[PDB]
């Protein structure tokens, strides 16, 4: 649940760009379209369930390290701090977020 929480803030900021994230975490133009179909309504919903495939498909390997490195890649160094931030421990979720 605190791993839920923490997954939600992320999604809660990343709006619009979870997209692209997703492609930056090769993630295919099927598979992103699936998420919105989804999750119509709500692009949070749409980051947050974007951000629970990652942690199913990449597990150990869904790291905050391997988060910000996509996230400066498509600035959004806003995000970056927080997961290096008090907020996430210092990018310790738990590192992973599986």
């Amino acid at each position: 649940e605190r791993t839920d929480i923490r997954m939600a803030i992320v999604a809660d900021h990343l709006g619009l760009s979870w997209t692209e994230l997703a492609r930056e975490l090769n993630f295919s133009v099927d598979e992103i379209n699936q998420i919105r179909v989804e999750n119509p309504n709500s692009l949070i919903s749409q980051s947050f369930m974007l951000l629970k495939k990652w942690v199913t498909r990449d597990g150990k390997n869904a790291t905050t390290d391997a988060l910000t490195s996509v996230l400066t890649k498509i600035n959004r160094i806003d995000i970056v701090t927080l997961l290096e931030g008090p907020i996430f421990d210092y990018g310790n979720i738990s590192r992973s977020f599986a």
